[PDB]
Formats: structure tokens, C-alpha cells, sequence
């Protein structure tokens, strides 16, 4: 037999500005693709998934994905699950349907009292940047509800490499975006804050 795993993705969000694309161009980045896609997130009425740092979505053209917290000191760690059967097992453990019998994620939604909590369309430009060695990716996202966020992404092999990669992408992010102390918010968090502010408040309360 054999075991297989992926690389580690390291990421940092930033607020783009009017000059972000021009900076990318002058740095020698190339625009690899432009794409538009719907994201739809799901949770229970009590926000069971989100309150425990679990994030379940169906992404147009990609299928189901679930993000779970992992056990970078100042920065978050996530395990991404895209196997439907592993998503469903994780959801059963957390939301406890002992009786529930497995199936595709879609089929188990009702049984788990999972409902759509947010849906929106993102228009994305994805750029690649080689410096002096593997190309960084820069995703520039525009959400149809009216919010723009960029993100710099690097891949690395071992967890030992994560701290240096983080510093690099933080520094690159700062040259591409508006000055800021903290990381720019995720599209979903801005959506929740503006359009589901009672839910946002629950999330705020939990984290402090
Ligand atoms: C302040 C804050 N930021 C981030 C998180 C974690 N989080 C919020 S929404 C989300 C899912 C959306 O992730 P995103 O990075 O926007 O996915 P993308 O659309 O870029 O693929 C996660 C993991 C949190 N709990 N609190
Ligand atoms: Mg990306
Ligand atoms: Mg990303």
C-alpha cells in the first residue's frame, strides 16, 4: 500500500487599493486566470459549526469543503477536508447523529438541521509572482455584495518552513495593499457582519 499527503498552504489577506494591479504588473506578476464562482455556507440555527471554528461550504465548480481547526503560534491552523465521506463523518461526530446513516453531504443536511447561512458570488483574478523562488499566488477577490479582499498564498513541504513563509507573505501583502495593523477580514465574516449581525455578535462574543 501507500500513503499520500499534500503540501501546506500559507496565506495572508490584505485590503487592495486602486494601485494593487499596477503594482503586481510592475513587479512582473502575470494574470493567470479570471473566474467567477458562487460560495454557499451552511450551519445550524445555533451556529454550532462556526462557534467551534468549523466552516462548511459548497463552492461552484469545486464541490463540498469543510475546514476544521487544527491543534504558527500567533496565526491560525486549519485542516481542509474535501472528501465527502470524511466531511460527513466529521459532521456526525460534531452534530451527533448516532442514528444517521452516511450518504453524500447534501443528503445529510436536513438530518443534521444544517441550513444555508450565506451565499455570494466572487469574481476573482489570480496572479502568479516569481521573486529573485517558487511563484507566490495572489488572489484578488471582488464579492458581489460589495467587498474586495486580496490574499497572498505560498506552498511549503514541512511545518518547519511555515514561520518564514508567513513573514515573507505578510511583507509582500503590505506592499500590495492599503496600510493596516491587522489582517483583512474574510468575505464571509464581512457578509455576516453586514447582513446577519445577530449571528456576527454571537461569534464576536465567543472569541474574546
Ligand atoms: C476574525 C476571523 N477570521 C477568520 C476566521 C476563520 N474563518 C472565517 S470565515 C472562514 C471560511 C472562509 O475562508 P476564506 O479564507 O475566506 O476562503 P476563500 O474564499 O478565500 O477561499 C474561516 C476559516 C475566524 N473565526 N475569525
Ligand atoms: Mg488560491
Ligand atoms: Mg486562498
Amino acid at each position: 500500500g501507500a500513503m499520500t499527503q499534500g503540501l501546506i498552504e500559507v496565506e495572508r489577506k490584505f485590503a487592495p487599493g486602486p494601485d494593487t494591479e499596477e503594482r503586481l504588473q510592475e513587479l512582473g506578476a502575470t494574470l493567470e486566470h479570471r473566474v467567477t464562482f458562487r460560495d454557499t455556507y451552511y450551519d445550524t440555527s445555533e451556529l454550532s459549526l462556526m462557534l467551534s471554528d468549523h466552516w462548511l461550504r459548497q463552492r461552484e465548480g469545486s464541490g463540498w469543503e469543510l475546514k476544521c481547526p487544527g491543534v504558527s503560534g500567533p496565526h491560525n491552523e486549519y485542516v481542509e477536508v474535501t472528501s465527502e465521506a470524511a466531511i460527513v463523518a466529521q459532521l456526525f461526530e460534531l452534530l451527533g447523529s448516532g442514528e444517521q446513516k452516511p450518504a453524500g453531504v447534501a443528503a445529510v443536511l436536513g438530518s443534521l438541521k444544517l441550513q444555508e447561512v450565506a451565499s455570494f458570488i466572487t469574481t476573482r483574478s489570480s496572479w502568479k509572482l516569481a521573486l529573485s523562488e517558487p511563484q507566490l499566488t495572489i488572489d484578488l477577490d471582488s464579492a458581489d455584495f460589495g467587498y474586495a479582499v486580496g490574499e497572498v498564498e505560498a506552498m511549503v513541504h514541512e511545518k518547519a518552513e511555515v514561520p518564514a513563509a508567513l513573514e515573507k507573505i505578510i511583507t509582500v501583502s503590505s506592499m500590495l495593499g492599503v496600510p493596516a495593523q491587522e489582517e483583512a477580514p474574510a468575505k464571509l465574516m464581512v457578509y455576516l457582519q453586514r447582513f446577519r449581525p445577530l449571528d456576527y455578535q454571537r461569534l464576536l462574543e465567543a472569541a474574546s
